[PDB]
């Protein structure tokens, strides 16, 4: 009954799709989420309406989109929450639209982590 | 001797700017590093030049670059390197040009919290 929607920029290159993909991958194998979707918001496929469309046509009634961006930006502020009708596609279902992942320990962590060449 | 400088974006919004300079902070708490300096790409200051030539000033022959970026892009693998003389400024100085944050297992950790609201 809920679904979550990982969601990012996209680049013309592979690398940011491919990055999804694998998060995406894990998050599975975490066995938490019923339905889980990627989408890109520029030039790669798959779209976030389409993967927020795939999400519902499984039959979550509850879709956590969270945006895979450290900060926000016009992405996370403007275009997605558009793409979403959160501001200014989806029948009875309610969209939760959660936070970015923002200037957490974790990544401070994992900074330190690359910045050894571990 | 080795100083640490983080490389970000930068928007016309202030989030991201924000986002480096709370994970320097937070890196500057940990004490591992002499010199820990931030530098962001386009539409803010310190830029990324800056933060080199303000490590060197401090004295610091090594500088390890990590790039606080998901994956890679045109930003890592072409501007950046360019930026930093490493592709097509410095002395008797080794520049070492870091890995972005990648599919990390804390990454997934961070994205679940995060889609539950904490
Ligand atoms: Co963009
Ligand atoms: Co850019």
């Amino acid at each position: 009954m809920e679904a979550l929607v990982l969601v990012g920029h996209g680049s013309r290159l592979p690398y940011s799709k491919e990055l999804l993909v694998k998060l995406a991958e894990k998050v599975k194998e975490r066995n938490l989420f019923p339905i889980v979707e990627i989408g890109l918001m520029e030039f790669s496929e798959p779209t976030i309406p389409q993967a927020v469309k795939k999400a519902i046509e499984q039959g979550a009634k509850r879709i956590i989109v969270v945006p895979v961006f450290l900060a926000h930006g016009i992405h996370t502020t403007r275009d997605i929450p558009r793409l979403l009708g959160l501001i200014e596609i989806p029948e009875d279902v309610e969209i939760i639209y959660r936070e970015p992942i923002g200037a957490d320990d974790r990544i401070v962590d994992i900074i330190i982590d690359r910045a050894f060449g571990r």
